[PDB]
């Protein structure tokens, strides 16, 4: 079993020093896509450790260690939604707690559920969208399209398989009330990543940034929790260049792969879906101006120090607009030839 002698060492051998996976572990400039795969369910736990969550709430190693196995092995490996992003998506909530002074806003249980959240937050992807599943008739859809936001159900609803798996519920010593509260976190957390969620509430964010955030308000901690989790989900941005175009490159190969799929139903894809229509850098220049950036706008606006992320993520989009010329075929192509006109 491999899953077997994985769980052995990362249960018998201890848990190393962040320090020990990369100075800048806890920058944000660095990049946890860097770091091997094999390396970041041991990354995980340090995390966990430097974060005082593993004392704090007394969890059982053992059990940890199974469970973030578990997490590990619940993600397939479309091209954007698998382990490495699961895990990119944790590393910045990590980001978020070393840089932000996260405990002067939310409760500790709080900021547990947005990690622990954001390790399960799209378990089981299969790199189709929410509308994919009603359109292709599949399980999911039988079972959640009434509800809405389909795919996060789903990924809500494997969070809690896994822990419902024996040995693997962290959270079972928990107080009756800690346990419901905790599970009542996940379920809102892992929602939120529906974009249609974000663009529901996104007033409100500007309601409550406008305002000031009021930690006495508990509609507020709810409020954050949503932005923290979408600026997490969306933090590939938040890096240099190359990982936006990266990044881009895989969302892309994965949204056209469900195009393709829905040709072959006999459906039109989405513009941004259809690899014969997609025009890649001004699909990207939108979802950054769109999207991306009024996110950090209103992190920083909450959160000043998170000033540098707005700034990069702005950067970035503007890098976006400075090659969108090379996607013009000046010259002849690649290899002198114009046969692809045929
Ligand atoms: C937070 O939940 C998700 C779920 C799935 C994805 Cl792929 C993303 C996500 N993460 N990075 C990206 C980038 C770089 N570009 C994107 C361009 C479009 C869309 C998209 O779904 N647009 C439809 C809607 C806006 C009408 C999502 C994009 N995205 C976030
Ligand atoms: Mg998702
Ligand atoms: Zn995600």
């Amino acid at each position: 079993s491999a899953m077997d002698d994985e769980y052995t060492k990362l249960l018998h051998d201890g848990i190393q020093p962040v320090a020990a996976i990369d100075s800048n572990f806890a920058s944000f400039t660095y990049t946890p896509r860097s770091l091997p795969e094999d390396d970041t369910s041991m990354a995980i736990l340090s995390m966990l450790q430097d974060m005082n969550f593993i004392n704090n709430y007394k969890i059982d190693c053992p059990t940890l260690a199974r469970f973030c196995l578990m997490v590990k092995k619940g993600y397939r490996d479309p091209p954007y939604h698998n382990w490495m992003h699961a895990f990119s998506v944790s590393h910045f909530c990590y980001l978020l707690y070393k840089n932000l002074e996260l405990t002067n806003y939310l409760e500790d249980i709080e900021i547990f559920a947005l990690f622990i959240s954001c390790m399960c937050h799209d378990l089981d992807h299969r790199g189709t969208n929410n509308s994919f599943q009603v359109a292709s008739k599949s399980v999911l859809a039988a079972l959640y399209s009434s509800e809405g936001s389909v795919m996060e159900r789903h990924h809500f609803a494997q969070a809690i398989a896994i822990l419902n798996t024996h040995g693997c519920n962290i959270f079972d010593h928990f107080s009756r009330k800690d346990y419901q509260r905790m599970l009542d976190l996940m379920r809102d957390i892992i929602l939120a990543t529906d974009l249609a969620h974000h663009l529901r509430i996104f007033k409100d964010l500007q309601k409550m940034a406008e305002v000031g955030y009021d930690r006495n308000n508990k509609q507020h901690h709810r409020l954050l929790l949503c932005l923290l989790m979408t600026s997490c989900d969306l933090s590939d941005q938040t890096k240099g260049w190359k990982t936006t175009r990266k990044i881009a490159e895989l969302i892309y190969k994965e949204f056209f792969s469900q195009g393709d799929l829905e040709k072959a139903m006999g459906n039109r894809p989405m513009e941004m879906m259809d690899r014969e229509k997609a025009y890649i850098p001004e699909l990207q220049i939108s979802f950054m101006e769109h999207i991306a950036m009024p996110i950090y706008k209103l992190l920083q606006d909450l959160f000043p120090k998170a000033a540098e992320l707005y700034e990069r993520v702005a950067s970035n989009r503007e890098h976006w607009t400075k090659v969108s010329h090379k996607f013009t075929i000046r010259g002849l192509p690649s290899n002198n030839s114009l046969d692809f006109l045929d």
